[PDB]
């Protein structure tokens, strides 16, 4: 198996999961990495952000982050849905996902346009504008995605391909909503 940018699933610069060899292009990665977040990283559905604060685990009182710094989607539930629309991102189906939309200026609030990964993680990522407040929320933008992903696609499969994904979706989307204890056997292609 190539190194791939597990997202775009082409070889580069990319940073193998070294532990389920999920390479990215690191700005492919969810949040896009900071810059190769070493050879020792592990996506972000099974390294999430950047925990090196080492200290700060459960003490700071109150500064910048520790565990509610909006709440909105929340740091964690952030990550979360962060967990989601990469473990999207990584997949195929998701590929044309992360760009379906006709975007332009209208997604942020769009009349239910058709987003997208980027669209969503984006949001997800407050690159956008308009971050979210829910990886349910963030879910259901994908879960929008995934419906006129299901509607626009018309080329690939129809449904099941965008729900495959769905699945996936769920999947990571499940892992993150717990522990990503469940199956660390199934994580790894
Ligand atoms: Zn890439
Ligand atoms: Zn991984």
């Amino acid at each position: 198996s190539a190194t791939i940018c597990r997202v775009c699933q082409k070889p580069g610069d990319l940073v193998m999961c070294n532990q389920c060899e999920f390479c990215f292009h690191l700005d492919c990665h969810l949040p896009a990495l900071q810059d190769v977040p070493g050879e020792e990283w592990s996506c972000s559905l099974c390294h999430v952000l950047p925990d090196l604060k080492e200290e700060d685990g459960s003490l700071s009182l109150d500064g910048a982050d520790s565990t509610g710094v909006v709440a909105k989607l929340s740091p964690a539930n952030q990550r979360k849905c962060e967990r989601v629309l990469l473990a999207l991102f990584c997949h195929e189906p998701c590929r044309p996902l992360h760009q379906l939309a006709t975007d332009s200026t209208f997604s942020l609030d769009q009349p239910g346009g058709t987003l997208d990964l980027t669209l969503i993680r984006a949001r997800l990522q407050e690159k956008l504008s308009p971050p979210y407040s829910s990886p349910q929320e963030f879910a259901q933008d994908v879960g929008r995605m995934f419906k006129q992903f299901n509607k626009l696609t018309e080329d690939k499969a129809d449904v099941q391909s965008i729900i495959g994904l769905q699945r996936f979706f769920e999947t990571r989307m499940n892992e993150a909503f717990g522990d990503t204890k469940f199956s660390a056997v199934l994580v790894e292609p």
